[PDB]
């Protein structure tokens, strides 16, 4: 089969309909799009998962924008890497760009805001 084919601890999203599922969810979910030709989103692969190891009540779903047009379409996005934000279908900030550290305080900041 070759399984787990990306990191046990992100998600792979395959169709808008189950982007539009995930982000639904009473649940933080980050959604990182890429590509295989993507410069930045090679360099950025390691701190993403160590990210997610940083916040593990976190989702962090991957969209390959190859394979998924409609979503790239649907969410305006223009640019790679770029991460969406969002939880119960409430979308929450966005990062555009090669830019981990900005991630993880937007993620830190969306938390606060959510615990008020």
């Amino acid at each position: 089969v070759l399984e787990e084919d990306r990191e046990p601890d992100f998600i792979e999203v395959t169709s808008l309909q189950e982007f539009k599922d995930i982000m639904s969810m009473d649940i933080l979910t980050v959604a990182c799009f890429w590509a295989d030709d993507c410069g930045p989103c090679k360099l950025i692969e390691e701190p993403l998962k160590k990210i997610a190891e940083d916040f593990p009540d976190v989702v962090f779903a991957l969209v390959d924008a190859d394979k998924n047009p409609e979503i790239i379409k649907e969410l305006n996005v223009k640019s790679l890497p770029t991460w969406i934000i969002a939880r119960s279908g409430e979308y929450l900030g966005d990062v555009v760009g090669a830019k981990p550290d900005l991630l993880i305080e937007k993620i830190k900041n969306i938390k606060k805001n959510l615990e008020h």
